[PDB]
């Protein structure tokens, strides 16, 4: 089954909760749209620039960046809910590798293959 | 349980099979004794330099590795039997970025790894 999950269990509460604050700081920094980053989340995979950066600067503010700024994935994966690790890893398994000239590219890249991967659990607030 | 598994169904004897020609090409080429390659597997972590480069043999050999040389986990992955799909991702969940300066270096860094992970199911041949 694809059809996003939503309810009070998943996406996990606290990673939600989390997760507030950073979307205020890059929403504010990128000028993306809430409607952009609910449709990644819940719909159609779509082209947006502006979105592609704020995918990059979430994961910036939530320190999962290596020197380069490019994403770490286990730092990515310690950060997450422990209830959703074996999600998580399932997700990510094909998308070891992101390519793009730029960080919002590569941001981009692994959102998109998380996505592909498991529209369900995928999730972008 | 920390103990190595090995009975008549782990390893997998199909993979057992299919690394035995790689096997020879490999000790052909690097000069790793039959000895210390049951070691490494079975028993505890040693760093024979030959078996280092043995072990990137191997990954070479098997074409799991990128244009560089580099081990290319999802190519890994892939080539493993379904039956060890599972124990692979948790094997290697914590080894996604191998350190070391040669290609020899960084194959034993991901061995090692993995043997750290999950010494039950880790093996070599
Ligand atoms: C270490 C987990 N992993 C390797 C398979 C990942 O790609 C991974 C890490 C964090 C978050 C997501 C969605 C995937
Ligand atoms: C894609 C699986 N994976 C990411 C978690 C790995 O590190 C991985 C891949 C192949 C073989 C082993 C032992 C680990
Ligand atoms: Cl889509
Ligand atoms: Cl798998
Ligand atoms: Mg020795
Ligand atoms: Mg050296």
């Amino acid at each position: 089954d694809t059809t996003p999950r939503r309810d009070a269990e998943y996406p996990p509460p606290e990673l939600l909760e989390a997760l507030k604050p950073l979307h205020d700081i890059c929403l504010g920094k990128t000028g993306v749209t809430e409607e952009a980053i609910k449709k990644f989340s819940d719909e159609e995979i779509h082209e947006d620039e502006k979105l592609k950066c704020y995918m990059n600067c979430l994961f910036h503010e939530a320190k999962v960046v290596d020197d380069n700024g490019d994403v770490h994935l286990e730092k990515l994966h310690d950060s997450l809910p422990s209830s959703m690790h074996d999600i998580a890893m399932h997700m990510g398994k094909r998308c070891l590798y992101p390519e793009g000239e730029t960080l919002c590219d590569k941001a981009f890249w692994l959102h998109k293959c998380w996505k592909q991967s498991d529209p369900k659990h995928y999730f972008l607030v």
